[PDB]
């Protein structure tokens, strides 16, 4: 008998959610339809009837709890202790407060659909309970003494969230009201009703691409946490900035970025101490039914990927919704892990102004047509339960009418109205840091020569690309800058060149040489820090995270590195919707750096190109800086200029692979100490040697590693009639420097743009059209030397690659 | 109290025994790890506990209590909680012969060639007898084919020891081999059945092939009349998908693809997943690659059973592979096998993996391979004699010599028009409702207007599309059309499926064209679905479907072309380049709603400039038709041309309801696709081509606005020529048309898109070089260059649009 009871307890805890009354529409009738002497028997010693009543109340009323999939027993125990108790009914005051939030939420919706045209698509009607729910989340975060709640959400109810959650005045929200308002960021202050705390509340900008903002929000919150010295990189472990992420049911189940972002939730490089997720589950996706949208019971099942607790709650019960919101915040604070709230509700209107939703979902909309709103339902229920008197209900309807008038009236009143050069001692310090190992640290035998070579380079020169990068980042840290660098295998470097983190051969302990530069020789901190991580195997979420990190902390140097530039197309949505366009669309600024290894080396179409042509196509005046440096010193100056220029603008860098180890691609100490970034470079024989520019009749214009091959062919054949000029900064085109450089070769009769990439790729598609237009006296007659146009970045054969490369060199010198 | 502790103990093993199972061959985590003769309800507690420890805490970690279906939990419980009969000596020797072949292959690959370390299967060889068991069990069920998708690790070993490709084929001109497709036949060793085994092509982008494989299998399943769109529920084409641990946890496409597993439009009857879990991703440790216990935790999204298996136990690995196939057959749902193993070598030739993972590699350095381990284990247990072990080693040696010798020996050596009757039949089909069907009051006028357009003309875009698809079905073609809200259409224009107002039953008017008037089938079919809210998986699936059935007409529709960038990896790695890279052909159609209408930067552009940039001769067809009839002929040409080539179409939004954008019946019955269109006043009216001094070249809906301005101002001096086919550029038709306007003094390319977008970036550079006698001096009229596809303000949009029209006629 006691064995059947234990199995019955487990059955309610595991599967009671399959029988909970969570759907306000009750669309599926089969949901519910599909001994007595044992009830008074005692089984802590409690009667079976009391055990069963606690289980039905906790798991089979208006909240479906999914938590037995959680692997941590202490988390399962924490939930079952809070859920399996006799809960004290809310005070009438708390019920009246929740009703006032529904009053404000519904008053906003009535106004939005009555005053303006084309607002049906944004309607929160049938889902208004999300407002007292969000209110409870933020109020509970303030109760925990947290610093800020950052929200990311799509368009549904966004202006309602601005007014009733962020607390933006109507004068600001409806100022010159057309749709861009549905994409902009916002900031406000939430002041507790029944408490004495306040908390900052912000909303991040986003495109119409559903869920694409998810990893952006995480990076933004992480940057804010790092600044407050809270969380993973902080002294305190309160993670005092809370991500509050809203979603729609169809998008949450279908978009891959959701799983990529959930995958970041506990990573040392990306954790934000747990995100509070709210899915506005109106059980429809435009005209699409959930059966065509997902292959699982709930739209939230993806959250089981990280063992997150899931609460399915009935949107027509705002008390249960507010209670679950507060429980979610307490779980997040206790375990620093994500909590998912699935609010079952409905979409009162069609998807947009034209849509009659009974055309495609007649059964659902015949049931929706019998529904009174959550506010009228909650007021009527409170009257029935004997919770409020007829007078108190009339006062509630008066408060609703007052809110409605206030928004109409207020909107009516609104209608009436630099050097980057460092001293040599900085280079020496960064070099010495590579040999300043912790006491008893055991360096891997193959890493030790790298550390010694770096000390040698810092004092004697011949500085390679990999060290030049760390000299730039280390000098920024010494000057007080926060530097965050990440990507796939970025700590060591894909080409075993970086070693930003070195690993103890015996203990596995990590040592970060550049972190020593965060402390001055006197011992005081510089205010700077080096944060370097290996990312998860993701492009979409990792790029979105780094973009959001730079938005969150504009003073940080933020770099994301692709394993090979060819994989960055996995993050195309972030490049198109945020990086390249966020500034022009929303006035949102980012200084994020994307490092994209690029170059034709015969390793195939997925290990050759960062798609220079695509980034040049996205570019417009002042949107991004695009570069392909050919020397370590120039890369050093490019990064230091980027971090010190006081301009928040993304930087795209096409970085080398084999050129990392090209013995000709090295720089002198004086290039770091007495020079600056050069958008255009000339051959050293003309700037520092005995070369004669006046002998040149053929000018080769190029970018990147092909320069060294062209220079080696020029040297082999003693071709004084040919000069090679490098365009280091591809965008904005350095018009003036390019004009000035070309003027010093007066006997040029022919000019060629030379590139490794196919004719429909690389810089030619844009340069071939732009250069003869911006500089007609220099580039009229400009011809191309490249690989033939191809549907792939390169051939799949290393043999075909070598022949094509030799054809380019032979044509250039033909 | 005693019995109560026993039930709680049974539940703990079933729920959490996998946390204590000896699954890791390396045993990296050390922290991982009397009353018993009393009978319980009748078995002794010691025998109850032994069954539980063997089932859940030995070399297999079973995760199944998260499954919501109780019959699935029961089915697993019953097969895993039994005293299992030890495999026959013939089976153990067979598993060892597969490990022998697998290891001999690896020794050869790493000894003969340079640069093969990155693809080494050393430490993970047990995946070969595991895959062998999967395919053998599929053959035992009498299934038709197993289609594999995998990344590069052990790919050539799979070709030789699974697909059964000869060494002469594998090492011919020997890295493109690591990406190509392959087909073979698997013949059972101890059975009398055979099964086809194929491998699909893939880029280096890990997991990107996942939805491609599902689409390819579904196309094959539809062809064999099996599964969702078939007579039997066998789903006799099985997807076998391999993965790496870091990519399976980090790539979003995995979740998007798992999300398709039970959908009516995308289900393949369950996929068998094998994760080669070597507990590393290049230099990255699992604690930096995922936020959960297992790399396979994403599979809990669809309640899939998960089996964590020790790669050093090939018997347990082969047993789990067979159980997985039985589960898939019983429940038509995905099964995930997490094979714990190790990566013996560095990620590549340069890598000393102890630089970044010294503890793991000091433990790997003590490991003998799973072959030497399994041979020694078979001697110790007394399952094979010393002689049989020597023969087993003689078999390895013999397999090694054979591959060296065979590769050594290798080194030495049409009209698209339809008739009036066809148009009328498609119009009439819209009114041929099933008995007792109740049409929605707002859908009924659409059905009656279509009958009216079929007989009287003024055919709009939406009907012209269905006229093209419907006529192809009547001719016997399989038409598969899908995308977000595609059944109704995003702009409420398609109504390819209509819903009974009273019962909710779906009716597909075009499906009536799959049956001849005599009652016999045409062989054609209309498969139309609302997709999940995915771009990456949905586009990958449709691409895969076109590969799987080259005779099918496959169309994927973006809600707005602006969202197709979510599928950029599929566009770049498969659609635009699969033919040139792997010789893999696809006739997939992408329909991208496009046009400047003031709805913002995410509801304006399908990024024409990006598709034109990807294009190279013979890779794709790119079009932006301006008339319903020209769109009809474009789709008909595409489906009937006998060429497998992707088609990119920039489709209208407001132009769907533009009263001037309608076609006559004669445009369907007596014309063809026109790559270049002239104004009807010159081809059919009283317009004089010799009066023209200014030529406006354009594409798409802006034509109607330019024509309206011409008509308002009676501008006989200006002509508007449309480029309907943007790629390949219709060079001969363009020259021929322009030669008909001899007094042209100036030419302009006119477009709605910003100067750095639309067709201008490519046309501005390409038109003066391919046709210098016509386009030298070509000038642009467009929106200014922008970092976004458009302004976010409808007011700015209107001003800019008027500026374009005023410049064109200035
Ligand atoms: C990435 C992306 N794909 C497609 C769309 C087009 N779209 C807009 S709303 C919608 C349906 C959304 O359903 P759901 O996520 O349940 O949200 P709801 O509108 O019901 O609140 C789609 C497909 C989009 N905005 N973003
Ligand atoms: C989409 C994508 N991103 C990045 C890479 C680069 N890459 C190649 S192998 C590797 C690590 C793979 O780890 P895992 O998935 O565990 O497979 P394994 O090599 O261990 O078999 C990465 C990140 C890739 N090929 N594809
Ligand atoms: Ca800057
Ligand atoms: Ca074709
Ligand atoms: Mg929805
Ligand atoms: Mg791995």
């Amino acid at each position: 008998k006691n064995a059947r009871v234990i199995e019955l307890i487990a059955a309610y805890r595991n599967r009671g959610h399959l029988m909970a009354d969570i759907d306000p529409l009750r669309l599926d009738n089969t949901r519910f339809r599909s001994t007595l002497w044992d009830l008074d028997r005692e089984f802590q010693r409690k009667k079976l009837r009391d055990i069963l009543s606690v289980l039905r109340d906790a798991y089979c009323r208006h909240v479906g709890v999914e938590y037995t999939h959680i692997l941590e027993p202490e988390q399962q125990r924490w939930i079952q202790e809070r859920v399996e108790t006799k809960h004290d009914k809310p005070t009438v005051a708390e019920q009246k407060y929740i009703l006032s939030k529904l009053n404000a939420a519904e008053a906003f919706e009535t106004f939005l659909q009555t005053k303006y045209v084309g607002q049906k698509r944004f309607s929160l009607e049938g889902a208004e309970t999300v407002i007292p729910m969000m209110d409870a989340v933020i109020d509970q975060c303030a109760e925990h003494g947290l610093d800020e709640v950052v929200i990311a959400m799509p368009h549904r109810g966004r202006l309602n969230v601005l007014a009733n959650i962020v607390g933006k005045p109507y004068s600001q929200i409806f100022s010159e009201f057309e749709d861009v308002k549905y994409h902009l960021g916002a900031t406000g202050t939430y002041i507790q009703m029944f408490g004495d705390n306040d908390i900052e509340v912000s909303l991040t900008a986003n495109p119409s691409h559903l869920e694409a903002v998810d990893p952006v929000l995480e990076g933004l919150v992480r940057a804010k946490q790092d600044l407050l010295d809270t969380g993973e990189e902080g002294s305190d472990n309160r993670f005092s900035v809370v991500p509050l992420m809203l979603h729609g049911d169809a998008a949450f189940a279908g978009q891959g970025v959701v799983a990529e972002t959930l995958n970041l939730a506990l990573l040392r490089g990306y954790r934000t101490g747990g995100t509070i997720h709210i899915v506005v589950n109106n059980q429809i996706g435009f005209t699409t039914a959930p059966t065509d949208s997902r292959s699982s019971e709930y739209c939230t099942d993806v959250a089981k990927m990280i063992g997150a607790p899931i609460f399915h709650v009935n949107g027509d019960d705002p008390e249960a919704c507010a209670w679950v919101a507060r429980l979610a915040v307490d779980f997040r604070q206790a375990f620093k892990k994500d909590v998912v709230i699935d609010m079952l509700c409905y979409r009162r209107r069609g998807h947009n102004e034209g849509d009659d939703p009974s055309m495609t979902q007649p059964y659902m909309y015949d049931v929706i047509d019998t529904k009174r709103g959550s506010r009228k339902a909650y007021t009527e229920a409170l009257i029935g339960r004997g919770d409020i008197s007829m007078k108190e209900a009339e006062d509630a309807l008066r408060d609703y009418q007052g809110q409605l008038e206030r928004v109409f009236n207020e909107v009516r009143e609104l209608e009436k109205h630099l050097a980057t050069a460092v001293d040599k001692a900085m280079l020496q310090r960064i070099g010495d840091a590579h040999l300043a190992l912790p006491e008893g640290f055991t360096v891997h035998p193959r890493v030790r020569p790298v550390l010694e070579k770096r000390r040698e380079m810092a004092y004697e020169g011949r500085i390679d690309w990999a060290f030049a990068e760390l000299l730039a980042l280390g000098s920024l840290i010494a000057e007080g800058k926060l530097v965050r660098l990440s990507g796939q295998d970025t700590q060591r470097g894909t080409f075993t060149q970086r070693h930003a983190v070195i690993v103890d051969r015996k203990t596995g302990e990590e040592f970060t040489p550049l972190q020593l530069l965060a402390t001055n020789p006197d011992g005081t901190p510089t205010g700077g820090k080096f944060l370097v991580y290996n990312s998860a195997l993701s492009e979409f979420a990792a790029v979105g995270f780094e973009y959001g990190y730079s938005v969150g902390n504009p003073d940080a140097m933020v770099l994301w590195e692709a394993q090979f530039g060819d994989f960055v197309n996995g993050a195309q949505s972030i490049i198109d919707e945020f990086i390249s366009s966020g500034e022009a669309k929303w006035g949102q600024l980012s200084d994020v750096v994307l490092l994209l290894p690029h170059g034709h080396e015969g390793q195939g179409p997925d290990h050759t190109s960062g798609r220079i042509e695509r980034f040049l196509q996205l570019w417009a005046e002042g949107s991004m800086t695009i570069a392909m440096p050919s020397t370590p010193a120039n890369y050093f100056h490019l990064l230091r200029r980027h971090g010190k220029d006081g301009i928040q603008r993304p930087l795209i860098v096409f970085t080398p692979k084999s050129m990392l180890r090209n013995k000709a691609a090295v720089s002198d100490i004086r290039d770091f100490t007495e020079s600056k970034f050069r958008s255009v470079l000339e051959e050293p024989m003309y700037t520092d040697g005995e070369g004669d520019r006046n002998k040149v009749t053929r000018l080769l214009l190029t970018s990147g590693k092909i320069y060294y091959e062209l220079a080696a062919r020029k040297a082999k054949e003693n071709r004084e009639d040919v000069a090679i000029v490098r365009i280091e900064q591809l965008a904005p085109l350095p018009r003036r420097r390019l004009a000035e450089t070309l003027d010093r070769y007066p006997n040029v009769k022919e000019k060629f743009w030379v590139q490794e990439e196919p004719a429909n790729q690389g810089a030619w598609p844009s340069f071939g059209l732009t250069l003869p237009e911006i500089l007609p006296d220099h580039f009229t007659g400009l011809k191309r030397i490249s690989r033939r146009a191809m549907s792939a970045p390169s051939s799949g054969s290393s043999k075909v690659h070598a022949v094509e490369q030799q054809e380019i060199l032979d044509t250039a010198f033909g």
